[PDB]
């Protein structure tokens, strides 16, 4: 029954990784990761999870189920981190939030739940957008379109032709938008901007889905909130699926959250206990670990000030490293102006090399980079930076 | 767009556990829990998971992405758990092995797969069986049918009906068997009609898929897989989803494996890839911690002889409990003979109750059962036996 299956096509990207761990030119350098690297190159356990590990080690006397929901605690500290303190919709009991296998498997988990529960048919992603998205979307039975936002030309938000294309965009279509640092391209909306997108959502009756990754990684954990917190403002509805494992470190514990927003407490318990129902036939229930780890951190003081350096420190490399990037090739050669680099956020960004460029730099100099031009700024050191700018001004 | 949403419907079993904690009867008893519990009513972590994961503390420097498939180390332990250490399917290199989040997602992991990359539309599941199993099928999409396997009258095994409800059943068609321990009932076929079960499979045409989530608590690890194993020497196909939920007393942390067996590599392969585009677009990879801790505990002899002692002694428990069981009630009363619960495998099996004898335990004298009339053995201690029997005299 297997003898007539398709080879599934590979992913360039969890696909880049083998050429490089096959390669033997001693300057090798992986610029096509999805992870952070310190200074060093490693990608090291925060000092804030450790001291939570050793916590649970000693303190917890049982693994037993956790609710389909996950962990109260963790879903609380993450509707604060989220919408904020004092706010509206947890005071006034608007949100439900379930624990979920990684931002992923909150995506998934909004998809089946939309799929079965709802007449949503369609849902749209920015142009260039994190690849998987789609695959998430179309596996649960829904349809993905794609709105205009990246402009090749001035590596800019192209704000009008954005919402020019979100006019096809009818009633009960879901429409997602990335919180904070844009996945691909390192643009995110200004507030003016999230405030125009939030008024013309509300108005064409758009069901809002924000991917939130990289909570953290842009200005900081409450700035990079305003945008879904505009939209919180004024919509009665809408879904957030959170991610932990870039800004705790916790890639391989699967630590996210899918939050649901409904009108009134009674609504979004209605609604939630359908998205139980989907989780409950994908994965049963969440896996304690990571999770326990960031609701331990997110409630102790001493923790929570430690990581919060942690993740500052994190930040705080990238925008070292954007930095020193579009200054060494001013130094070293280059034709163009990358400027652009600079106040592009979190770990990505487009460097605007051709397809072609990205091969040479991959075959001859030992770079790699995704052929979409897409380089992880966090896989950047001092150390390699020369070696870096100057296999790239080798190709213009 | 939530509005119209319809209230999920509750669990019985999830949904039991609530009146339990809400009820205040003294005598208060639960049997109707799904985890196991030692002589004090508890559900311990085992001492060799507290020791791997101290290892894991110590020696962990990263927590990067682990691969879509898991830890190898992991898939490499469950192959030889499963099929044995000089299984020929694993020389040959026939099977390949998916870390999954739990026995369920493996389930729901083999149903996409299958549901998306072959012609299957029906999956045939034991009369009582687990009932998320049908949950999780008609997510993916596929219909699921019901092949007879309780003796009513007899509380055994009717071979017969069984064989008669699955001519039925035709070519392309899945068949799920529980490898040991038959999640509701405890009734388990013999090694002869697992090999009638397997030829009758090889000339039909059926599609194997074995559920073990309790290997070790029948009789042993290597006895409770013969069934597998018998099925897995005249197939060329066959796919099995097992849990270290139960076994490894792991349930919050999802550690299970989904195994994909086909004719050959090129072809287990060209299919594994599928598979993976599956995990891929559902929670992207797996969690690291409690599957970390299993590889590493079977990969220990220190360890893994612990580990071997600690299920044993869980195992021994029940089977303690099932024959105090069948005795109490044989001295305080008991008008039925119930010398069928002995020898009936692993935490449950069905006291043959009527609904409405549940029901008269539940409200007057407080114990608390599934209205399957299904009770966990491992909820009984000599130290609540007596109430427990007494309770149930006292309905007939
Ligand atoms: C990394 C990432 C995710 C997936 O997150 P995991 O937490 O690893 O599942 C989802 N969305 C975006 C935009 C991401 O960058
Ligand atoms: C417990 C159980 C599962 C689910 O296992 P998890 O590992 O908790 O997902 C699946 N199948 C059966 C028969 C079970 O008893």
């Amino acid at each position: 029954m297997f003898e007539n299956i398709t080879a599934a096509p590979a992913d360039p990207i969890l696909g880049l990784a083998d050429l490089f761990r096959a390669d033997e030119r001693p300057g090798k350098i992986n610029l096509g990761i999805g992870v952070y690297k310190d200074e060093t190159g490693k990608t090291p356990v925060l000092t804030s999870v450790k001291k939570a590990e050793q916590y649970l080690l000693e303190n917890e006397t049982t693994k037993n189920y956790l609710g389909i929901d996950g962990i109260p605690e963790f879903g609380r500290c993450t509707q604060e981190l989220l919408f904020g303190k004092g706010s509206a919709l947890i005071n006034d009991k608007r949100a439900r939030t379930a624990q979920t296998p990684g931002g992923t498997g909150a995506l998934r988990v909004a998809a089946d739940f939309l799929a079965k529960n709802t007449s949503v048919k369609r849902v749209w992603v920015s142009n260039p957008s994190w690849p998987n998205h789609k695959s998430v979307f179309n596996s649960a039975g829904l349809e993905v379109r794609e709105y205009a936002y990246y402009d090749a030309e001035n590596h800019t938000l192209d704000f009008d032709a954005l919402i020019n294309s979100l006019n096809e965009a009818q009633a009960g279509d879901v429409v997602l938008f990335h919180g904070s640092c844009h996945n691909p391209t390192g643009i995110d909306p200004t507030l003016e901007q999230w405030q125009t997108l939030a008024q013309l959502s509300v108005e064409k009756g758009w069901l809002p889905l924000f991917d939130f990754a990289y909570q953290g990684f842009a200005r900081g954990l409450e700035e990079d909130a305003e945008g879904l917190r505009a939209f919180a403002a004024m919509h009665k509805e809408l879904i957030v699926a959170s991610s932990y494992s870039k800004n705790f470190g916790l890639y391989n514990e699967r630590v996210g959250a899918c939050t649901l927003v409904a009108a009134d407490s009674e609504t979004v318990d209605r609604a939630f206990s359908q998205m139980k129902a989907a989780i409950r036939a994908n994965y049963s229930n969440p896996p304690a670990h990571g999770a326990s780890v960031v609701a331990t951190i997110l409630s102790n003081d001493a923790l929570r000030a430690i990581w919060e350096q942690e993740l500052t420190d994190m930040r705080q490399r990238i925008q070292r490293m954007r930095q020193l990037f579009v200054n060494t090739l001013q130094e070293k050669g280059a034709n163009r102006d990358f400027s652009f680099i600079i106040k592009q956020n979190g770990m990505f960004s487009f460097s605007g090399l051709t397809k072609e460029q990205v091969l040479r730099l991959r075959e001859e100099f030992g770079v790699y980079a995704v052929a979409s031009g897409r380089v992880n700024v966090a896989g950047m050191t001092p150390d390699n930076m020369a070696p870096l700018c100057e296999a790239i001004v080798a190709v213009l």
